[PDB]
């Protein structure tokens, strides 16, 4: 964009990110790392670990009472 060359090109014809998206699927297939949300969504976590669901209530702030109504 600031230099001129025969080799240089816009590169708009081809998209590099195309391969990046496929990378996500690869990781997903291996399930190397998964968020909590997915875990329960997939039901990967056990019932014993499901007890953590109480974290939802804490997040809302219900556990933390407000001084003002």
């Amino acid at each position: 964009t600031k230099q001129k060359e025969a080799v240089n090109d816009k590169g708009k014809a081809a998209v590099v990110k195309v391969v990046e998206s496929q990378a996500e699927l690869y990781s997903l297939e291996k399930n190397e790392d998964a968020s909590l949300r997915k875990l329960q969504a997939d039901g990967r976590i056990t019932e014993e670990q499901a007890k953590a669901y109480k974290e939802y209530n804490d997040k809302n702030g219900g556990a933390n009472r407000k001084v003002n109504d």
